[PDB]
């Protein structure tokens, strides 16, 4: 009925010995996009050209972690458990209120239209292109008491060449072609979903460095050739070759059982403006050209933080493109001069297992040495996976995405979003929503032309998302106290992680999940 | 059948082996005799008989912009070695797609020489 | 003349993986610095890396 | 088994050794793999090949993650204390035993290929 | 060529190594590859070296007193340790410009590769 | 009731070995 | 009970008020005493003594 609420606002976290369940609700506003029509989209810009469509529909996105975890909760989670992975989810939209706007002259009036319908469907079948997954605004806001605007749905189409235009292959997906539920106030929508078994994300830092796992005290039983000649001078000395049983201490020489990492090199820049070479953002030598990129169908796509690699700590004066950058509290606009106002994610913790972003993978003999010809070593920058390699994935972040859909392709290797998160073949479905059109008074004599005059409307209501996370406690045997993340903030005039006098809420730092320790 | 060749020179090692078909039991037929056999393939990935209607590099929603920022330029101007020193960072906006941090890398790859069907060009 | 032959082609694959005659991409092959310019290396051979997705060669009649 | 604990008098010039019957040696094996594994790589200490050779049990020492080119410890570095684990205490006449089951693993190949990959064709 | 064991150009620098957290760790016999037979006059770091009966101390001048493991058998399936993986066109040939081939030294796994693992030893 | 929708918008095509079923919905305006 | 949600038009000079029927006010009481208790000391906001007196719900701080 019109008079009855169709759902209660509950946001909660319930913790278990084995599983924690998060639940949060938010209020949303839904405009009328593109005055009700699908629009072709395309621009051709050389290293950017793209093509696609913009839709009258909007969608709900809960892909950021902070959507379901209050800071404290995130804390609880990461200081206590080694791994976590999502198990099941369920969503419900309710208290739909459709508003109609009179828009008188000078003043715009708004009043409820009780008999109006907003339509929601979610598609399981994954027939619509998935977009919820990468790098984008629209997720519910972290702070509960913040109303948000449902994002408009638009999708990309395959672009052939450096020039944007469409081939027969390009396709059009029309949301109205799908069956969807129609609601009015007093109507509600609900759906459930079960995640697929997925590797627990590792929420620990290695307490051992891969290269040396051996017993410091003993020495291998293998021998290596130590020197072709005597002395410490490169090209002089007595001819004889000498072999020696690998002894305790010459660890760098120990034959090991594993190779540390897959790797792609990244350019490095210094946070101090002064240190960098001059590089423009446009023109023949715009930065893009010098930053590690992957050429695809004639178009440079700059590699996103790439195959997981070690990166300078957050405080460090140098930073690489490999690390993710978050706004930070103080920044006002879209652009800023000093990087002291930004937040940098860093994977120092990964260093124990795999190569550094700005440094190389290693160096290989790139030549066959000989008495008359000197040995030459080649610098290796790109290294595909090799038998016996072991690496760590990029960590997840409080404000980082949670899942991402694994491309529907013949081949994929070690799916783990590179931006961080769990790779799913069938990820939480995008739930679409749109305000049904309505018509302005219409002409008395019939005209075939499609109607174009519509009443102005917008809707609002609350959505509630609940996720059941499966986690695993630590159970370590380490004796010395671990590192844990605790605020440690100095005396503050207006406390952190809280709304302020203005009433504004902003997240102070970016937070990872690897504080606990574990050995290899 | 082929045998393993060691070196650039063909010759055989002890490793090389000889397989003699007569050493296997086989059915003998005459007119009026027939032979038959059956077999079951093993579960195998369906071959993909489709073309992708999306280009990997851009799967994102054209309309929105990432919430991550990247450093756009170490200096001002459009000239390679001149400009004001300051570094500038900017929130990745709709349109600068080539810059969007993505979740996946496109391909395993080995380069191949290329030739032109027009005799003249090579 | 190759006009008498038939060529198979994998244009369709282009959406997911690199071109045969062109390269995989270009990597920073160096640590830039105010006194030293940035150098990019051309990558020709690329083994599989975590997060890669590709299509297989098509079948033919 | 057959644990024999010896005690040494160590007189001047001459060292004497005699059994101490009531003395305990403690053994535990950890399944939980909570202690860093070292048995695995490149190291002496395995039982000797020839049966009639007595051997010296290896001392247990473990490595910690080293950050940088300089050795020093970070908070991350950890300390594992063996006494913190429950272990069995034996005296002569006491014995210890344990069992374990390997996990299914690919048979190691104990053959040499009689064909060269590059040419398998007819 | 003459190479010292210490100093700026100690052997370590020229032997294939993997840089980890600022520290060279010399690659242990690496991803399985073919290696010269045991008798051969040339040997690579890829092969494992065992003492051998006659050797008295921790160090020895002549390698005739050592034992070398070798993976000749693997040669049928994968590349040689000292030689390269292959050579790729590293360029787009043209009537006015000659074709250039690049020497490939490091090759990550590619779809369709098949290799053998290093053998086990007594 | 005034508050409840009286039907859902489903447009669909379901294909069978022998028969295909089409279904589509639209919104309309009716003057006087 | 008898929740009545009002919406105000606020025209120029004159402010108009009309019912919005579909609007929600949310109430919870917490048993768990997880929120800081304040009801207890020295403060205005209690229901008025005289029955026929309408009162303004106190703001929580
Ligand atoms: N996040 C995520 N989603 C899906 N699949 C993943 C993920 N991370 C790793 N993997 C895959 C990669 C390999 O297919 C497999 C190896 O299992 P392992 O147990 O890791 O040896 O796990």
């Amino acid at each position: 009925g019109v008079g009855n609420a169709s759902g209660d606002w509950h946001c909660d976290s319930t913790w278990s010995e084995g599983k924690v369940t998060t639940t949060s609700t938010r209020t949303w506003v839904l405009p009328t996009y593109n005055n009700h029509l699908y629009l072709r989209l395309g621009t051709t810009s050389n290293s950017n050209t793209y093509n696609g469509f913009s839709t009258p529909w909007g969608y709900f996105d809960f892909n950021r972690f902070h959507c379901h975890f209050s800071p404290r909760d995130w804390q609880r989670l990461i200081n206590n458990n080694w791994g976590l992975r999502p198990k099941a989810m369920r969503v419900k939209i309710f208290n739909i209120q459709v508003k109609e706007v009179t828009t008188s002259n000078g003043e715009t009036t708004v009043a409820n239209n009780l008999t109006s319908t907003v339509q929601i469907f979610a598609d399981s079948s994954y027939e619509l292109p998935y977009v919820m997954d990468a790098g984008q605004e629209g997720s519910l806001p972290p702070f509960p008491n913040d109303v948000f605007m449902v994002p408009q749905y638009g999708y990309c189409g395959i672009v052939t060449g450096e020039n944007q235009n469409q081939t027969d292959r390009n396709a059009f997906y029309c949301l109205e072609y799908f069956p969807s539920q129609m609601l009015r106030t007093g109507n509600n929508f609900e759906m459930a979903y079960n995640f697929e078994k997925v590797p627990f994300h590792s929420m620990y830092a290695h307490s051992q460095s891969l290269d040396r796992l051996m017993n410091p005290l003993l020495d291998q039983y293998l021998w290596h050739l130590q020197s072709t000649t005597s002395g410490e001078t490169l090209n002089q000395g007595n001819a004889a070759t000498t072999f020696g049983k690998i002894r305790s201490g010459d660890f760098a020489f120990y034959r090991k059982n594993w190779l540390p990492g897959p790797c792609v090199k990244q350019q490095r820049f210094s946070k101090t403006a002064s240190q960098n070479y001059k590089i423009p953002a446009s023109g023949g030598n715009a930065l893009l050209k010098y930053d590690t990129h992957y050429t695809l169908n004639n178009r440079w796509s700059n590699i996103a933080p790439g195959p997981p690699m070690a990166t300078a700590g957050p405080s460090d004066g140098d930073f690489s493109n490999a690390q993710l950058i978050f706004p930070g509290p103080s920044v006002t606009g879209n652009t800023t001069t000093s990087a002291n106002n930004l937040l940098f994610t860093s994977e120092e913790e990964i260093a124990a297992t795999n190569p550094r972003d700005t440094d190389m993978f290693g160096q290989i003999a790139d030549n066959n040495q000989n008495a008359t010809t000197a040995p030459i070593t080649g610098n290796v920058t790109a290294m595909g996976v090799l038998p016996g390699m072991v690496w760590q994935n990029r960590d997840i972040y409080y404000q980082g995405p949670i899942w991402a859909k694994i491309p529907h392709a013949d081949g994929h290797f070690h799916p783990s979003p590179l931006i961080g998160g769990f790779g799913l073949k069938h990820p939480p479905p995008q739930i679409f929503i749109k305000n049904t059109p309505v018509p302005a008074n219409p002409a008395t004599t019939f005209t075939a032309a499609r109607v174009d005059s519509f009443i102005t409307q917008y809707s609002t209501g609350q959505v509630a998302v609940q996720i059941e996370w499966e986690i695993e406690k630590e159970r370590s045997k380490r004796w010395n106290p671990e590192v844990q993340f605790t605020s440690n903030y100095g005396n503050q005039s207006s406390m952190l992680w809280a709304p302020d006098t203005t009433g504004k809420y902003t997240e102070p730092r970016v937070i990872g999940s690897r504080y606990l320790t574990n050995h290899l």
